[PDB]
This record gives structure tokens, C-alpha cells and sequence, in this order.
């Protein structure tokens, strides 16, 4: 694959917004996210659409690829992060100028929507991107859990490429819809403990594809959708959905087949899944659509919308271990130096 | 094409729930669709989910897919009309009897989220389905609604295939949300002029293919898909979304090449659109999108969630004639 220089402290971010106008709609939030990264010692580089609206999102469809297009052109910038999702950058794929980010490859990172880029620049290029933090949700967060986002931000972008990365488990998380744009904590979220589970035996290595499971359905059939093969590991989170659309996104991976093909699924911890009465959870609906098809299951990672997020290199090799209960980075996925 | 043999009043209608379970949940409504029919003289079987619940749907996948099923194998029925909606049908397409619908052809029609089934059943099989009325919500509507959406469903579905069929445009609409599941009326639903518009000129003919555009995210890529050809004329219809969620849509089109190969667009009026204060439509968001593809398109055909409901055959040819503002059948869809 094509990879992109590893980040250090001091490097330059610059930010974009493809979607939702949040840097106005949650000015006090992605505030509190600049503060923050820049105390962390980054310089940060606004994309030219910082500060607009155009009602539900921040611009014309051109005018948003023009932004993105716009930091891959900065040699100064070491990685782009999205300020936050929405429903729309799919749209900006026909624009985006994948010549010029395979010339200068960065760290492009976001989650949510912003899938649709982070695979879409995946199919044209192979570059290698990451399903992580986004400047507002992600690092807008109040503490405690903020600072657990951005040691797993951190320590997978800047550490030696030698070696397996074998990830940390969060103690706690929280998915609760309070705390968002204001200076002071209503109230302390609840912390829950971490109820991931291996559903499965042995370990499983393969290369992991995915993303948000719902954004995909903007891309999917097209050229900008990557190919899932044959021992793959799927790696799909959602938010805030009912049951219902849950059944439908499962049964769409089945009617693709794609459960004819991996070697394994992994779950995101779904932000306050609304399970309409039934008590039911994802895994159960999942399992369910396979009707009777054995796929070992990591259902609850930590890198979804829920707090707090790891960050997970898109288009390499993972291995699970269902028996030791971890999951790993097994091939390299930043270049070894700048 | 596969064709089933047209409708005649005294022939029975079988009833199936692919998806919410509205028998129980919005029972007066259902009551009322049933009598409505049975008062024009259809004999009604009830699919056997009927009055059951699973929370948000019918039934399990299986019990759905043997619901539908079942119809099929029914030698006295001739409609299989689905109730509602919901989310969950394509669920039910690894699982549907493709070759007893190839044995046995029969009218299968509803709409909105029963579009996986419609598409999936026309992409296996061949035959030509409908985009038109489901019990409930369509047949369940207060007069003086529902007598309009009735009229083009016993039209479509009764007449001689001989000539074309032009379609006769309602003279007002409603996207009222009110009067759904209530037993008396508060008041007549606020009726619209019908502001339907022809952007384009000259007529262009090919094949229907299309149904309701988010539905179809639950089907795409899949052998349930089926393949949209150069001279297609795509037909599309949402409800209650807002403008982001279109623009997804509508983008998800344009990447997969679709405006490459249609010489049409049909959008159903959009039931309660949501513009987030841009009062922006549909069709200025497509425009965007089309990033200056010159396709015509019909803006507002009422096939859609809005009322009244038109009945159209899906999977054979149209003409929209743009310069005198009609639109018309020009191939055989019943046996
Ligand atoms: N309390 C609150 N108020 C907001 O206005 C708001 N806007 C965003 N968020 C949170 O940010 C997170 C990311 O927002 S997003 O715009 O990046 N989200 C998305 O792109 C996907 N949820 C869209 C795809 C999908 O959900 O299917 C969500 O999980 C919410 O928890 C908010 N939370
Ligand atoms: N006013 C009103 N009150 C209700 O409680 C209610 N419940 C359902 N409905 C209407 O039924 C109609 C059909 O519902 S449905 O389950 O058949 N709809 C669908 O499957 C699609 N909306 C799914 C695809 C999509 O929307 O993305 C919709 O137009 C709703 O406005 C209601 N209308």
C-alpha cells in the first residue's frame, strides 16, 4: 500500500469540513478541540471553509473538494482531519485530486460520514488512511475521556513501525448525548465498563476494510467503494439507529455476499442504538441475517462514536485473537520516516 | 417480460407484512383499507402475519419470507398487495420463491420500502411488478383521496393492453400528516394545486426501473438489483427526508454512473421534505449533483407517498412526452 509520513509532535493538522457547518453550529466544541491539539504542541492550518454555512452543510459540493484538495496541496501539512461527519462527502468524490494526494500522501484521518473519503481515497490510491478522531466530536470532548482518544491517537501515529501493535482496552466509555457545545459539563456521563466481546476461537489475520456501515450505502456499486476479498476482516460501526435500519445494513452486506468472504467481523460499539422495545443487541440481529453462517465476531471495539475512540489504520492487516481477547496491527502502515 | 394476467373486481387479493407490523399498530386504518376494497368487490386473504408483532416488524425473516411465500402458492389469488412498509423487506430476498413467481405470475404490488422486494423479484424473475398502492396507507386514506388513488390502481390494472396508456394527472395533492390512524377526521387534509413540472423537450421513451431511492441502498450491488441499461428511464421517490440525506442519494446515483445511461428522471413528489431553511427542492439538488448533464426530468409525478397514488408498472417501456407534458405506458405489462 501507499503510505504517508508518520506524524510527531509539532507537526502541522489541517482541518476540513465536508460535510455538517459544525465549526459554526458547535463553535464552542471544535474551540475547545483547537485548544487542545495546540496545547498538545500541533500547529493547526483552517481549511478555507472554517466559519460557513450553506444551511446543512458548509458548501457547494465543489467548493468543499477545493478545500480538501487545498491542504493535500500544502507541503507544510502532515495530516488532514475532518472536523466532523454529516451525510455529504460522498458527493466531493469525483472532485478530489487523487494524482496530487498519491505525489504528496499524508495521514487523512476522520470517521462517520467522512468514510466515504477515507475509502473512496482508499479505492483510487491505496493510500493508507484512519478511521479516528474528528476535531470536534472527538477532540472537543470534555475530560475524562478525551485524553484516552488522544493516547491511542497519538501512539498509533507517531510510534516505530517495528513489530505487531496489540491495542489497549479502554476502561470505561460512554455514549451519551449531553455535554456537546458549552463551556461547562452539565453533568458527568456515565462511565460504563467496557462489555466488548470475542464471539469466536482461535485468531484471525486479515486485511481490514469498513467504516461507518451506513455512509458506505452512498458509495457502494461504485469505483470508490474498495473490494472486499476473500479473508478480509470487516470492520463496521453505526449511530444512534433503530434496530430496523440495523437489520436492513446487515441484510445489504449478506445480499453483497460479503459474508461469503471475511474472516471475521468487527463490531463498533453503536453510539445509542435504539432497540425499539426488543431488548435485542447488534450481535443478535447479525446473527440472525447470517443464518447460520460461522464468522468469529469482536463485537464492541472502541472506535466508533462512542467515547472514548481509538484510531485504526483502514487497508492493512489485523489479527484478532478470540482466545486472548485482543486485537493487533500487523503490517506496517506509516512510512518509517518523514 | 414475465406477465401476470390482469386484474378483474371479484378476484381475491392476498395481503402480506414484509416489514412494520401496521396490522396491529395501525389497526383502524388497516380495518378501513379492508373494507374499502371488499365494499368494491375483491375478496381479501390475510397474510398469515397478520395481527402479529415483533417489535418493529412482522416477524422474523424466515416467517416473513414464508408470509409472502405462501401468496404465491395460493392458486385463487391474483394481487399480492403488500400492507406497509418499513425497512426490512430486502431482508426477505434470500429467502422469496422466485421460481414459484416464475411458475405462477401474479400482480405484486406496494411501495417505499417493499421496493427491494418489487426490484429483487423483477431482477430474478422478469416480471413486471408495481410501484402503487399498499393496504394501509394508501387504501386505508380517507375519501377523498383514496377514491383518485383507486381509480388509477383498477385502471392500470383492468384495462385492454391495446394502444398506450396516458396517465391522467391528479388535480390537487396532499402531504398532510394527519388522519392516519384516528377513527373520526379532525378535517379534510390541506389540498395542493398539483405544481408537477416537464423539464426538458421532445419525448423520450425507455425503461422503468426505479422505486424508492433509499430502499434501494438496502438491495444495491446485490443479483436483487437489477442492472440499470443506457436508455433507462430511472424513476425515484423519497419521504420525509431532509436535504442532506437527498444529496447522499442523489450523489450515491452519480457515482455509480447511473446518469451516464439514463435518458430520464422521474422524481415521485417528495412527501414532507425537509429543506433545512435552504427552501431549496429536490430537483435544484439534482441539478447540483448532475453537474451539467442535460437529463430530462418529470418533477413530481404523483407515485409516490403522497396523495392520492398512482399505479405504475415497473421494468417496461414509458414515454414522457416534455413538450405536451404527458407521460404515457407504450409496452404490454398484463398477460
Ligand atoms: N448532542 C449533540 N448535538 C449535536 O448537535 C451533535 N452533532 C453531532 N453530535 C455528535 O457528533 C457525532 C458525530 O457527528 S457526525 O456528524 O460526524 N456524524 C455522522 O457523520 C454520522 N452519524 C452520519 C452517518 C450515520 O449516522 O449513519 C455524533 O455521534 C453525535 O454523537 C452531536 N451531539
Ligand atoms: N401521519 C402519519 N402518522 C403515522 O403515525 C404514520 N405511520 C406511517 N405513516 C405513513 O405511512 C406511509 C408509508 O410508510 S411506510 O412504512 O410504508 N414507508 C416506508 O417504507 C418508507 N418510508 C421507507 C423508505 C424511506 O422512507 O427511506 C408513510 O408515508 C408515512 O407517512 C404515518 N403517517
Amino acid at each position: 500500500p501507499l503510505l504517508a509520513a508518520p506524524l510527531a509532535v509539532g507537526d502541522t493538522i489541517g482541518f476540513f469540513s465536508s460535510s455538517a457547518p459544525a465549526t459554526v453550529t458547535a463553535k464552542n466544541r471544535f474551540f475547545r478541540g483547537v485548544e487542545f491539539l495546540q496545547r498538545k504542541g500541533f500547529k493547526l492550518v483552517s481549511g478555507k471553509l472554517t466559519g460557513k454555512t450553506d444551511f446543512y452543510r458548509s458548501g457547494t459540493i465543489k467548493e468543499r473538494a477545493q478545500e480538501f484538495n487545498e491542504l493535500v496541496y500544502n507541503p507544510d501539512i502532515t495530516c488532514i482531519m475532518s472536523t466532523i461527519g454529516g451525510d455529504n462527502s460522498n458527493s466531493l468524490l469525483p472532485f478530489l485530486d487523487y494524482d496530487a494526494i498519491i505525489a504528496n500522501p499524508k495521514i487523512i484521518i476522520g470517521y462517520a460520514d467522512t468514510t466515504a473519503l477515507l475509502a473512496g481515497i482508499y479505492a483510487k490510491t491505496g493510500l493508507i488512511t484512519f478511521y479516528g478522531p474528528a476535531l470536534i466530536p472527538s477532540f472537543g470532548e470534555h475530560p475524562p475521556l478525551v485524553d484516552i482518544t488522544y493516547e491511542s491517537f497519538i501512539k498509533i501515529l507517531t510510534r516505530k513501525q517495528s513489530g505487531i501493535y496489540t491495542y489497549t482496552l479502554p476502561e470505561k466509555w460512554s455514549d451519551e448525548s449531553i455535554n456537546w457545545n458549552e463551556n461547562k459539563i452539565l453533568r458527568p456521563k456515565k462511565l460504563y465498563k467496557n462489555n466488548c466481546a470475542f464471539y469466536g476461537s482461535g485468531k484471525v489475520e486479515g486485511r481490514v476494510i469498513g467504516g461507518n456501515l451506513n455512509t458506505l450505502t452512498g458509495i457502494w456499486g461504485s469505483e470508490w467503494m474498495p473490494e472486499i476479498r476473500n479473508g478480509d476482516i470487516l470492520f463496521i460501526e453505526d449511530s444512534r439507529k433503530s434496530i430496523a435500519t440495523v437489520e436492513r445494513l446487515f441484510s445489504m452486506l449478506k445480499l453483497n455476499r460479503v459474508f461469503d468472504k471475511v474472516s471475521a467481523i468487527i463490531l463498533g460499539k453503536h453510539e445509542l442504538f435504539d432497540c425499539a422495545g426488543s431488548k435485542r443487541r447488534p450481535y443478535e440481529v447479525l446473527t440472525e441475517v447470517l443464518d447460520g453462517k460461522q464468522i468469529p465476531v469482536l463485537d464492541g471495539f472502541d472506535c466508533s462514536h462512542t467515547h472514548p475512540m481509538l484510531t485504526l489504520p483502514l487497508g492493512v492487516k489485523l489479527a484478532i485473537d478470540f482466545d486472548n481477547k485482543n486485537i493487533s496491527i500487523t503490517e506496517q502502515y506509516l512510512s518509517t520516516e518523514k
